[PDB]
């Protein structure tokens, strides 16, 4: 009865949920990817840097 | 005794759906935070290189 529509009510509350977790782990994984890729690029440009500053050295 | 059954297991798993999403929620926050230092270390990086290459090219 009402019992039924109360188990109704909590199971779309658990389907709410679902699609709000499914959500949350698209945005948290594509995070992470951006963060490695970003990592990446700092780590090259860095090496960029000091292999420039060192050359820049030798031709002062 | 089925409606109740269902409704109280229903009622444990939207409690780990509620905990689950908020430790997803959570691991977004600290991509964001590892995301955003590592923005700053890029846009850093970056800028100092290209003044650097700069510097060497006019210098050379």
């Amino acid at each position: 009865q009402l019992v039924e529509e109360e188990l109704d009510r909590a199971q779309e509350r658990l389907a709410t949920a679902l699609q709000k977790l499914e959500e949350a782990e698209k945005a948290a994984d594509e995070s992470e990817r951006g963060m490695k890729v970003i990592e990446s690029r700092a780590q090259k440009d860095e090496e960029k840097m000091e292999i420039q500053e060192i050359q820049l050295k030798e031709a002062k």
